[PDB]
C-alpha cells in the first residue's frame, strides 16, 4: 500500500502504522480512511494528501 | 446497491456518494454504515431508515 | 471470532453483538474496531483488553 502526504505541512501518512489514536488502524489503505479524517499535524482534509508513487 | 430513505424525512442515502462529511465513504453499503450514524438532514437513526426497492 | 474481556472492569466485547451506540456493527472483530475506541463501561483503552480463549 501506498504513502500519501499532507501538501500543506508533510505529514506523512504511512498505511503500516496507520492514525490509531484517530481511528486509522494500521493496515488501512487510504482511500479507506473515512472522509471526514484530517491530517494529523495540521488539520487539513483528505483532499490536500497526494499519493507518493 | 441499494438506496435507503430516512423515513421521517425522506433524505436518500445514495451508496454511490456516501456521506463523506461524516465519514461515509462512496461505496459503503447502508448495512456497513457504523450504527451510530445520523440522519444529516434530520438527525435521526439508521432504524429509521428503510430501503428502496 | 472470540470475545474480549475489559481487564479493568470486566466489560466483554461479543463480536456477535457489536458496540452499535459507539458505531461498532455485529460482526465486528475485535481487531477491527477503530483503535480509538473504548470500553463502554469503564473508558479504557483497547490495550487493557484481552482475547477471552
Ligand atoms: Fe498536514
Ligand atoms: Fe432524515
Ligand atoms: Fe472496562
Amino acid at each position: 500500500m501506498k504513502k500519501y502526504t499532507c501538501t500543506v505541512c508533510g505529514y506523512i501518512y504511512n498505511p503500516e502504522d496507520g492514525d490509531p489514536d484517530n481511528g486509522v488502524n494500521p493496515g488501512t489503505d487510504f482511500k479507506d480512511i473515512p472522509d471526514d479524517w484530517v491530517c494529523p499535524l495540521c488539520g487539513v482534509g483528505k483532499d490536500q494528501f497526494e499519493e507518493v508513487e
